[PDB]
DNA sequence: GCATGCATGCGCATGCATGCATGCATGCTGCATGCATGCATGCGCATGCATGC
């Protein structure tokens, strides 16, 4: 249950198996050895000055493509962190992430990447799921001839990556589902032979296509995308993928692309390696210099705009960006092995959900973009 | 161009013509008993002949 090339299982979701492995004394090992030479490597390499470069740039090394678009799938593999009320209530740390942008882009290269690198998931295209096929059924065994429930898509996906593959043409009867999931990460059946609740711990990766032959930066991202304005606010980021024509990034996208018909980073082992090593042990936890920095920044963001609510024009913003803060700022954390955050964790999280909806290039007012200012 | 209702396939649940073995009981039938009958047998007695005297 190993593989050098991918990562290892959640253990907080499968802790009571690994009581049981030891009272039944199977040696099936879940986990990989780390021995010390390579412990101390790992300490070696975080001690690096240029960690988070380094690290955004061995995540997909054959994908030429802006480095904030690889650092959210960076900390979409960390996750957030998972806490547990000790009177009932439970706050998990998963990302979701929405690729839009115009078609003939690398987005599709980014979903199969992340399905092949995460232990668990399933890859699910926009019209070709129904609510049955994602959630359970019943199914006649041929061997015992009776009748046996079955686990649906979602449900497979639990401490893992569901990749949902052009959102915007999937019908309002499946996009129902998908809500309890981004909510509490359950699932209710009330069918014949089950009444009860699931576990559904998964991340959502999806990429959506803009209306039309090519996004249109005269118009708002309201008015692009064939999805309900409120639905929008649901993800925690936003990825604008613009295509601009401009002779320096054509010549080096070129020569990256030439380069690979013939015949520094961090080999697959290693990435994988201390990305499991750091998802295992430390636990970040946030301080008051945090807090005064995450209250000031949404007080800020949702003061902006104040006037452009009855008119869609931008997306509102709402408290689940207060919680993607907590959860990039946590992820942040968790990377370079820390258990405090502090500031500057903050700051690049709010840095970074400004900079994936291109809000440095906005017009405030009539919602468009200068592509003058778009730059590579 | 937008809103609407119809007809087209999915996705459940149930009934239904085929088909074959098992335990109980039916229904016949081969077997054992009893008996009538008529032909042959094993027998002792009376007659007629042959052999002495």
């Amino acid at each position: 249950k190993v593989s050098d090339k991918r990562l290892d299982v959640d253990t907080s979701t499968i802790e009571q198996e690994l009581m049981q492995n030891k009272v039944d004394h199977n040696e099936v090992e879940e986990v990989r050895q780390i021995t010390d030479q390579d412990l101390a490597k790992i300490r070696e390499v975080a001690a690096r000055e240029d960690l988070y470069s380094l690290l955004a740039r061995s995540i997909a090394p054959s994908i030429y493509e802006l480095e904030d678009v690889k650092k959210g799938i960076l900390l979409q593999l960390f996750g957030g962190t998972n806490k547990t009320f000790t009177k009932g209530g439970r706050y998990r740390g998963d990302i979701n992430i929405l690729l839009c942008g115009d078609p003939s882009t690398s987005k599709s290269q980014i979903l199969q990447y992340v399905h092949k690198i995460t232990p668990r998931g399933v890859y699910t295209s926009g019209k070709g799921s129904s609510a049955v096929g994602l959630t359970a059924y019943i199914t006649r065994d041929v061997d015992t001839k009776q009748l046996v429930l079955e686990s649906g898509a979602l449900v497979l996906s639990d401490g893992g990556v569901c990749c949902i593959d052009e959102f915007d043409k999937m019908s309002d009867s499946t996009r129902s589902v998908l809500h309890e999931v981004m909510e509490q990460q359950t699932i209710s059946i009330a069918k014949a032979g089950i009444i009860t609740t699931l576990n559904a711990r998964s991340s959502i990766l999806a990429s959506a296509n803009p209306i039309g032959s090519r996004y249109n930066p005269n118009l708002p991202v309201t008015e692009n995308i064939d999805l309900p304005p409120p639905l929008l606010s649901r993800f925690d980021l936003v990825y604008l993928v613009l295509d601009k024509v401009d002779e320096k990034n054509d010549r080096e996208l070129a020569k990256h692309l030439t380069n690979l018909y013939l015949e520094d980073v961090l080999p697959v082992e290693f990435l994988t390696m201390y990305i499991s090593y750091a998802k295992e042990h430390i636990h970040p936890i946030i301080t008051e210099a945090a807090k005064t920095e995450l209250v000031r920044a949404y007080v800020g963001m949702r003061k902006m705009g104040d006037d452009s609510r009855s008119d869609e024009k931008r997306i509102t913003a709402t408290t689940r960006q207060l919680e993607s803060m907590i959860r990039l700022a946590e992820a942040h954390a968790k990377m370079k092995l820390k258990n405090v955050v502090e500031l500057e964790d903050v700051q690049e999280a709010v840095r970074l959900i400004r900079s994936a909806i291109k809000d440095y290039a906005t017009d405030p007012k009539t919602g468009k973009i200068d592509m003058n200012l778009v730059q590579t």
